């Protein structure tokens, strides 16, 4: 279930190297089960890690570039 902030979430965890559901319900004044969903997408699309045991995730992808 795909949502329009996607890109948004992306630039942000490639920028602050963090996917955890809170993070991202901090940056973008969301709720739990939305940033999830984001979180998985990122899954599928190989930007970030399964998660460990705690629910942890590291983040692969390169930030955005600059030029």
């Amino acid at each position: 279930e795909d949502d329009p902030l996607y890109d948004e979430a992306v630039r942000f965890v490639t920028e602050s190297r963090r996917a955890s559901i809170s993070a991202v319900q901090r940056k973008l004044k969301i709720g739990y089960n939305r940033a999830a969903r984001m979180i998985e997408a990122m899954e599928m699309a190989g930007v970030v890690t399964p998660m460990n045991t705690n629910g942890s995730r590291e983040v692969i992808a390169p930030a955005p570039v600059r030029d």
